[PDB]
């Protein structure tokens, strides 16, 4: 019996911004 | 038995933006 | 038995905007 | 004078694929 | 004078893959 | 004068994989 198992590789659940200005 | 899995890769759940402005 | 199972691969579930102004 | 440009958001260009066996 | 430029923005150039087997 | 500009947010020009087997 052999098992694989990849979860959540590379993924954004975050905020990724560039820049914020007010 | 051989099994493989995955999930949730290189996929948003987030908020990506490349610039906010007020 | 050979099961082989892939989901939500480069999905987008939020939010993704080039720029914002007020 | 008021410029405002995007381009290339949310697009694939490369390959994106949910699995692939020999 | 006002410029807003943005690129390349939740895009994928690469190669995005779920799992791949020999 | 105001310039705003903003490049290669969540990108991805690499390669993304969840697994591999030989």
């Amino acid at each position: 019996k052999l098992v694989f198992f990849a979860e959540d590789v590379g993924s954004n659940k975050g905020a990724i911004i560039g820049l914020m200005v007010g």
